[PDB]
């Protein structure tokens, strides 16, 4: 089996350093790819532009969002899988012959394993959804032409992750190809589910408890039995270039309890009082009215952002991430609306 995984390996050193030696340029193009294609995104800039307009759309996006990172991080547990940033310096494969010279970024010191791709699951899972919705509500509302620039550009964002991801090394192309694979595959099953909506309260804490305890208990049975699942975050601390480029936020860990609150979030928000009395006559029927709570749900989530919570205590920064993200969806939900109607509503 070594003698299997080597070829692939030595395959994606070459394409990164053929990519990083061949294309200087696109240095600063691929760093702000990767940048916006973050999942923080799409909680903070597509959910609320989506739940406004046909808000159907907005909860399957977030649950499908939600979804595909707890299943990435569970499967990223058990198919192991290296990076290419720790494995050039620390193989010993590399003997006879010279060692390939890679170059690191601020952007290359991830600490996870890396089989399954996260920027491009996330990416697809997401896409498709906004894709597949949109084509749905403009079929007659020349759509031959329209359904070809759709999926050219959803192909084209993919090939364009694809690139990121393996220029700034931490990914290998057999990685990003099953994460998109994987991705499509989410997008599709949430695609066939009615049950997500209208769902109770209970169901929401019944499901976001059993994954909790699913994935802790999980990771707890493996340490008691030998293995240590948490093996990324030593290796990464010594062939990381800087030091500080490595982040507690990035911490298998920490995106866990940050999906666990958002969906909390979406579901007390739906659950709660102000949501179901938002309209008070006239309201929620007018452009004006969405426009405004879409400008004003944008602007205040984007200064919200800026709140760090404090990284001393881990435990402390668990928390408060959760708190925080579960901030998101109820104060987009519930809130803004609220305050808008009650102030320009008579
Ligand atoms: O695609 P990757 O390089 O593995 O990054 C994807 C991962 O980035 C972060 O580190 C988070 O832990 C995950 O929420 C995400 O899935």
């Amino acid at each position: 089996m070594e003698e299997g995984m080597n070829v692939l390996h030595d395959f994606g050193i070459q394409s990164t350093h053929y990519l990083q030696v061949n294309y200087q340029d696109s240095q600063d193009w691929f760093i702000l790819v990767s940048v916006i294609a973050d999942l923080r995104n799409a909680f903070y800039v597509l959910f609320p532009i989506w739940f406004h307009l046909q808000e159907a759309v907005g909860i399957k996006l977030l649950w499908v969002a939600v979804i595909g990172d707890w299943l990435n991080l569970v499967f990223k547990w058990i198919l192991f899988g290296q990076r290419p940033y720790w494995w050039v310096l620390d193989t010993d494969y590399y003997s006879n012959t010279s060692v390939p010279l890679i170059k690191q970024f601020p952007v290359t010191c991830e600490t996870g394993p890396g089989s399954p791709s996260g920027h491009a699951m996330g990416t697809a899972g997401v896409y498709y959804v906004m894709v597949t919705s949109t084509l749905s509500i403009f079929q007659g509302k020349r759509f031959r032409c329209l359904n070809v620039i759709l999926w050219l550009g959803f192909w084209a964002v993919q090939l364009n992750v694809c690139l990121s991801r393996i220029y700034l090394a931490a990914n290998f192309p057999h990685q990003v190809v099953a994460g998109v694979l994987s991705g499509i595959a989410v997008a599709e099953t949430f695609s066939h589910i009615h049950s997500i909506y209208n769902a109770s309260l209970k169901k929401y804490f019944l499901i976001t408890f059993f994954l909790f305890s699913f994935a802790i208990g999980f990771y707890l049975l493996l340490k008691g039995l030998g293995v240590d699942l948490l093996w990324t975050l030593e290796k990464a601390q010594r062939w990381c270039e800087q030091p500080e480029w490595v982040h507690i936020d990035t911490t298998p860990f920490a995106s866990l309890l940050k999906n666990l609150g958002t969906l909390f979030g979406l579901g007390l928000a739906l659950n709660s009082s102000m949501y179901r009395e938002s309209c008070k006559g006239k309201l929620s029927k007018w452009l004006p009215f969405r426009l405004s709570s879409i400008v004003a749900s944008l602007v205040l989530l984007h200064v919200f952002d800026s709140l760090k919570p404090p990284s001393q205590v881990e435990l402390v920064f668990y928390v408060l991430s959760f708190c925080k993200s579960a901030v998101v969806p109820l104060a987009s939900v519930s809130v803004i609306p609220y305050c808008l109607a009650q102030v320009l509503g008579q």
